[PDB]
């Protein structure tokens, strides 16, 4: 039981990186409207949000953050991450969120120390 | 003398990543016109062309390589990423590319083992 719990602490949970990543496009993103010169402050507030929470999750993860804004003009969208790790021990979780104008596609990648 | 030689082979060079990332990119995409049913193969390609190139460095680096490819049409883009790792070791290097119709980012990030 000890050991289970242990390789939980130490393992890279794909749904609370999904839900940090939701909680820091809402909290940076939420309701607003696509604006080019705001896209930059709100890619900032995004990926410094996830990655705050994911070094107080404390886990012995180095953490990379990829954010990505593209206004919806029928422009069309492709995101493909494909890695070399230890798949044991190493995860990554990709959340792709919508609004009537926006989408915003967060990349969170953990490596084991 | 050998200690620098070492450290280099050891080291994540940013120009030898990105000379591998544009070969990529110009081996999968080249001067095509964007179509939307080969983004996919183009981005498979690209990713799948820089982790074998990375990989045939042999240096001991995870790698992570993510694409984007997007039509030109007037939206304007932003791709951003922080991070944490230790940065004496591990590296990222980002490559815009662009033709007349299309914008495509590639990002690698490669980790110390």
């Amino acid at each position: 039981m000890e050991d289970y719990q242990a390789a939980e602490e130490t393992a890279f949970v794909v749904d609370e990186v999904s839900n940090i990543v939701k909680e820091a496009i809402e909290s940076a993103i939420g309701g607003n409207a696509y604006q080019h010169s705001k896209v930059n402050q709100w890619t900032t507030n995004v990926v410094e949000q996830t990655l705050s929470q994911l070094t107080k999750l404390g886990k012995p993860f180095k953490y990379i953050v990829t954010c990505v804004i593209m206004q919806k003009n029928g422009a069309g969208l492709h995101t493909a991450s494909s890695c070399f790790w230890d798949s044991s021990t190493d995860g990554s979780c990709t959340v792709r969120w919508e609004n009537k104008t926006m989408y915003c596609i967060v990349s969170a990648f953990g490596l084991s120390i």
